[PDB]
DNA sequence: AAGAC
């Protein structure tokens, strides 16, 4: 029975991602990622996206494996103007923190009723890579590090200190340079042309 | 290209 670590090694996973509005980035680089619950209790300021939290876990931080939830991400970029960024996170989070693993969006009826304890552990992690996820047939050519369903989600039930953030992606040079001046020990990356295959792209295009 | 109920 493979461990989470052995799955990461075997599939060549190198990145977890979390998209967020640039308005949140100072707070995140200072204090780490925190759940909506934990943000409320510390009276910290945040711009959140989800009004509903149908997942039912406002004490969880939501990540992606290898590629953002491009669908949900694009939606919220349309609804909220200004610069969005993408945090890249050490895959170590998956074993070092209290994670649940969901093969599709964690708010989906297909998964959200299951005993949360069954969604922890290497068995649930491996299901992100199944040949069929609730009707999505995994493409034979999809590289091993990608989830079958682009909306596959990691719910992290504790804070993620800023040291687990390995880089941040910006939509323009000036955003990256602003945050680099503030956090000179950190890696701040950017795209010069967004007419390109970028982490802001739909995945089918990115991998095309 | 626009989640989830
Ligand atoms: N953000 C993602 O990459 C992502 C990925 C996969 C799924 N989701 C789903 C969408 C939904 C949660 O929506 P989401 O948009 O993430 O809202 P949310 O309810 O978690 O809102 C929290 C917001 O606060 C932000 N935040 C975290 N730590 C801090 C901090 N220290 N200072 C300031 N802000 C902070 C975080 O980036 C996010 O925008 C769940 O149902 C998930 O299942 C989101």
């Amino acid at each position: 029975s493979m461990t989470i670590q052995e799955i990461i090694q075997q599939r060549n996973i190198r990145s977890l991602f979390h998209f967020t509005h640039s308005d949140n980035l100072t707070s995140i680089l200072d204090n780490g990622l925190m759940s909506r619950s934990e943000l409320d209790n510390e009276n910290n300021e945040y711009n959140c996206n989800d009004e509903e939290r149908i997942d039912g876990h406002p004490d969880a931080i939501c990540l992606s494996v290898s590629y953002p939830n491009a669908k949900m991400f694009y939606k919220y970029r349309c609804l909220k103007p200004g610069d969005w960024v993408i945090l890249e996170i050490n895959p170590s989070v998956l074993w070092a923190k209290d994670c649940a693993f969901y093969p599709t969006n964690a708010a989906s009826n297909n998964v959200r009723f299951i005993n949360l304890d069954l969604m922890k552990g290497a068995e649930a992690f491996s299901a992100l890579f199944s040949e069929n996820v609730f009707g999505i047939q995994r493409d034979v050519n999809l590289p091993s590090e990608y989830t079958t369903d682009v909306q596959a989600a990691i719910l992290v039930f504790e804070k993620i200190p800023p040291s687990y953030i390995i880089s941040t992606f910006h939509p323009n040079k000036e955003s990256a340079e602003h945050f680099k001046r503030l956090y000179p020990q950190t890696i701040q990356r950017y795209y010069d042309n967004l007419n390109a295959r970028t982490l802001y792209s739909q995945r089918h295009y990115y991998l095309g």
